[PDB]
């Protein structure tokens, strides 16, 4: 199996989406980068990141990788 | 029917602007940005993005997606 | 008729700006950006953009749109 | 005549800056910008623009326009 | 030999990783930047790059250059 | 002659820096700079940038220009 994605969790806070990351993926290693950010083409499996807004939300869904 | 976007918006604060938009849109989840931020090309029916000025004032139309 | 645009406020405060626009366009729906700032291509006519510098001064011409 | 260029300010502080660009051009309309914005087209005859470093320093050649 | 990349690294802080890089290369020169910073084309062997999430965590793997 | 790169500075405070360029080239005028900021094409002899990280180390091999 596997959950890579957190759909559930656009509009909710970075600490409450922290909290239910490792709820599902306790290996999960957190990102937090602001919406708009260029990242670099590299695959991790143990990764998630969150990409927020202006007051810190989850701006879109949060997804493995 | 649907209520999709709020041109009465512009220039209102965005504490003004939650107020009105969850009015008409109870489910909605409100995601503030600057202007000129560049999003993810994903379409959310329940999410509204706001983008913002300098005072975080509303400086475009509102609109669900 | 219509004033569109305040080429005698490029160097003035903010402050100072909004005070001239608002006497001329009693509407106006005022949007305080950094120059450089990336807008939509949308235009209002109640809408006045102005872009300010480090110091929050008009750097350039304040037009409507 | 006109003096449109400031090539003796380079490493100056903004306060320095200021006090000379004045001294010989009394109605200059002084910005301030940090180094790498992008501005309008737009040249004009009472500009003088301030291209800041991190410190406020001044980091290119103060020019009219 | 050569240890050139840390892995192990993505999702601790820069403290963390400050004393890791440091153990495995005593000569290292540890630079911290933001995650999307263009950086300039020039190899550097003693050089070790963070590259840095909202929360000052490793969002990249660190490698030498 | 003439020193126009001091490659010895990457990872040294711009504290430290500053007292090593002035050292070598007492005329410098020293601009400090984030990495990743696009400079003007111009060329000066008695400027020294600076490219500096989050932390404000020197991040590239300092030079004349």
């Amino acid at each position: 199996n596997l959950k890579t994605e957190w759909p559930e969790l656009v509009g909710k806070s970075v600490e409450e989406a922290k909290k239910v990351i490792l709820q599902d993926k306790p290996e999960a290693q957190i990102i937090v980068l602001p919406v708009g950010t260029i990242v670099t083409m590299e695959y991790r499996i143990d990764r998630v990141r969150l990409f927020v807004d202006k007051l810190d939300n989850i701006a879109e869904v949060p997804r493995v990788g």
